[PDB]
């Protein structure tokens, strides 16, 4: 009994039944339009498809207003220490001017609470990139973990990191994120959080354990995490409170925005915004297509 299921998010309806819709003006200043539960259902953004569940945005109309429609999920329960399983088909691809996340969020102020990135990137990028946003104060060890440490510094102003870079480590798996996740039919993110650290694992299709998806998950006897936040440079039980999950895509804004001219997007169009508002069939691709999520406790 390492760990046992407090929370089953089901599928479909039942599945958005649990979360709330976030539809105010993007945190990130992106170029999106964040709509409501009854409007996504309406546009095709949210909904069920072969039993696993579809959030995606709008690759049909020219955007307007506020920027090209999706959808912000934040979860209504919250999470102190636990075990956050996700099993997806699919997750929105290495589409150009994109910036899709799963993530989870401390309740309070911004950054006091903490942040997790478990999936997170943008525009064309290849590996999927696992971070932490904190206080002032945190910084973890180079250790422990399969993929590239990026930044060790958690701190969101961290001196000597772009704002808010947080400390990331990058995937070394090409399959870990969009378009080579897609490719081989998904796989899962484990994501634990205890008093004495962060881990997430990835198991790309077919390659997880026997334990994983069902009720009594035992982290200790996996293959190594892909990223792993500890030492004593953090009090991790202090750095981060109850935690609620959140899924979301946005356009362009403070990373994607920020970084399209230097990548391979900058053919496509001068900026950003003129490509995510001309060009609605290229995000056919960005969608969550989820098996599972499940949330154990110890
Ligand atoms: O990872 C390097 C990249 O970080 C960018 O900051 C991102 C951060 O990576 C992401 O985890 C967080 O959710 O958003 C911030 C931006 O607000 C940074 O902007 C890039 O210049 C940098 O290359
Ligand atoms: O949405 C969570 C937080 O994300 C940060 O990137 C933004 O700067 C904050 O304003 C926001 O509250």
């Amino acid at each position: 009994e390492f760990y046992h299921l407090v929370d089953d998010y089901g599928r479909g309806n039942g599945f958005f039944d649990k979360f709330n819709f976030f539809t105010g003006d993007d945190p990130t200043h992106g170029y999106v339009d964040y709509v409501s539960r009854d409007v996504a259902a309406g546009a095709g953004l949210i909904g069920e498809r072969d039993g696993r569940t579809y959030m995606g945005v709008d690759f049909t109309n020219p955007a307007s207003g506020r920027g090209r429609r999706s959808v912000r999920l934040e979860s209504k329960n919250t999470y102190e220490h636990g075990l956050i399983v996700i099993d997806l088909a699919h997750m929105p691809g290495s589409v150009c001017g994109t910036w899709p996340a799963f993530w989870t969020l401390g309740t309070g102020d911004w950054p006091y609470g903490g942040e997790i990135d478990i999936i997170e990137g943008v525009n064309d990028n290849t590996f999927n990139h696992m971070v932490l946003h904190t206080s002032d104060g945190c910084t973890i060890d180079n250790d422990g973990f399969t993929g590239n440490l990026k930044t060790s510094n958690c701190y969101v102003y961290a001196p000597g990191q772009d704002a808010n870079a947080g400390c990331g480590i990058e995937a070394t798996d090409p399959n870990s994120y969009g378009k080579g996740f897609n490719s081989i039919g998904g796989g899962i993110y484990a994501t634990e959080i205890t008093p004495n650290g962060i881990s997430i694992w990835f198991f790309p299709r077919g390659s997880e354990p026997g334990d994983v998806l069902g009720d009594n998950p035992n982290p200790a006897n996996w293959d190594t995490p892909a990223a792993k936040f500890a030492g004593g440079g953090c009090d991790w039980e202090g750095k981060f409170n109850a935690q609620r999950l959140i899924f979301d895509v946005t356009f362009c804004g403070d990373w994607a925005g920020n970084v399209w001219g230097i990548g391979g997007c900058a053919s496509r169009a001068a900026n950003c915004v003129d490509f995510v508002r001309d060009n609605p069939s290229a995000f056919a691709e960005s969608y969550w297509l989820v098996n599972s999520l499940r949330v154990y406790a110890p």
